[PDB]
């Protein structure tokens, strides 16, 4: 067991191993509790999150621990890997503080956009780079859901990695605006499409000032919803709602991004299916000819077997809390 260290940063106690150095707040509050460290071991920059009010309730100690399992399971290039999990207490009985240690992110993607006009060369990388992760989360049964810019980190080498920090809007499927049912992996795919749209336009392709304000601005686009789509819509009021929403002139598809290379617009037109059933994956995604310059099959792998049977299970705190000690105690750091 290492040497801990006591600190209050913006009234917060930071009890963490002597390794971490120079603990800095980051992200101007909004993205939790999260400091910039230097790690002393490997003369890297990291992060540290310390997880707020993790053992509160039943839905906070059980979403601590599907984080942790989550972050542990993560061993891929485009997906936020786990160098360092720790907590202070010598014990399950005192067992209360859990700190996540990361890369430090440099810019997300919409600091990129920021800064430079982005090429196709660009273009083709970054989203070859997003659906490679996708390909890896979509095997273990993980569903992104909230798929956005911010949550793109991307470093010097524009090398890229898919994380979740907690307009999501802008990147939604219209599948979950509206409630329905069915629910596949391709609603990651759908936000893959809003956010190439944007680096190929520049512009929110879908910039809807409420839920209902986006649906019209989807469906004026990808069309009135067909025979096919209708035919798997339950409620009377769902299907006569969706209907009543395209009633905005249809636009044409490939006019939104004239100028953009035609086997960009050719993949946009796979993602930005309105019918989940008939919307790409991202392992055809992979294959599309708009990455001949990257593709590699033998090196876009899936992710090893993922137990997520805890997803299902209603459990005590002192359950979720012990499960938690468990995983961080048998944590194995990746290799340097
Ligand atoms: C359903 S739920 O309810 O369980 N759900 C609630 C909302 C939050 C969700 N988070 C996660 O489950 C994921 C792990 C799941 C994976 C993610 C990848 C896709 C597949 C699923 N967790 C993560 O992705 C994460 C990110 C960062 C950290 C710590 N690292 C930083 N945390 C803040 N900020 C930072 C850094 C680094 N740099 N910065 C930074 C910020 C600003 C400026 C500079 C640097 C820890 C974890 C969990």
């Amino acid at each position: 067991r290492p040497t801990f260290y006591r600190q209050e940063l913006n009234k917060t106690i930071w009890e963490v191993p002597e390794r971490y150095q120079n603990l800095s707040p980051v992200g101007s509050g909004a993205y939790g509790s999260v400091c910039a460290a230097f790690d002393t071991k490997t003369g890297h920059r990291v992060a540290v999150k310390k997880l707020s009010r993790p053992f509160q309730s039943i839905i906070h100690a059980k979403r601590t621990y599907r984080e942790l399992r989550l972050l542990k399971h993560m061993k891929h290039e485009n997906v936020i890997g786990l160098l360092d999990v720790f907590t202070p207490a010598r014990s399950l009985e005192e067992f209360n503080d859990v700190y996540l240690v990361t890369h430090l992110m440099g810019a997300d993607l919409n600091n990129i956009v920021k800064c430079q006009k982005l090429t196709d060369d660009h273009v083709q990388f970054l989203i070859y780079q997003i659906l490679r992760g996708l390909k890896y989360i979509h095997s273990a049964d993980i569903i992104h859901r909230d798929l956005k810019p911010s949550n793109l980190a991307v470093n010097e080498d524009c090398e890229l990695k898919i994380l979740d920090f907690g307009a999501t809007r802008w990147y939604r499927a219209p599948e979950i605006m509206l409630n329905w049912m069915h629910y596949n992996q391709t609603v990651d795919i759908w936000s893959v499409g809003c956010i190439m749209a944007e680096l190929l336009t520049g512009r929110t392709l879908f910039p809807g000032t409420d839920h209902i304000d986006q649906l019209k601005l989807i469906l004026r686009l990808v069309g009135t919803p067909g025979a096919e789509l209708l035919k798997k819509i339950s409620s009377e009021s769902a299907r006569n709602y969706i209907q009543s929403l395209a009633q905005m002139p249809k636009m044409n598809f490939a006019n939104v991004f004239i100028g953009a290379n035609p086997l960009a617009v050719d993949l946009l037109e796979k993602m930005l299916v309105l019918d989940s059933d008939k919307r790409i994956t991202a392992a055809q995604a992979l294959a599309h000819a708009y990455f001949a310059q990257y593709h590699d099959p033998d090196d876009e792998p899936v992710a090893d077997p993922y137990d997520q049977s805890f997803e299902s299970r209603d459990l005590l705190i002192d359950e979720w809390k012990s499960l938690t000690y468990d995983e961080v105690i048998s944590f194995v750091p990746p290799p340097l």
